[PDB]
DNA sequence: CACTAGCATTGTTTGGG
DNA sequence: GCCCAAACAATGCTAGT
């Protein structure tokens, strides 16, 4: 089964929340989204661009190894 | 142990009104 | 066309059956 791929907040949040972890080891997990949230949207977007052109790849290789597929929710 | 449903985030896409 | 809700990507669990 074909997964969607990863927007710019995903690619960025990876790194980051293993971080946020590491720092904060008593947070919960749904917490340290939280913290991502605020932090994503502190970025400017002369900060955010390297992560948008890795979604951007991400979704180019998804259509080549994925030509026919198409997005199903439900 | 196997579901699956939910909590949490943003951005993307879909599907209905 | 507009609007909108909501699935679902990763990650890291929960809680119910």
């Amino acid at each position: 089964r074909v997964k969607r791929p990863m927007n710019a907040f995903i690619v960025w949040s990876r790194d980051q929340r293993r971080k946020m972890a590491l720092e904060n080891p008593r947070m919960r997990n749904s917490e340290i989204s939280k913290q991502l949230g605020y932090q994503w949207k502190m970025l400017t977007e002369a900060e955010k661009w390297p992560f948008f052109q890795e979604a951007q790849k991400l979704q180019a290789m998804h259509r080549e190894k994925y030509p026919n597929y198409k997005y199903r929710p439900r």
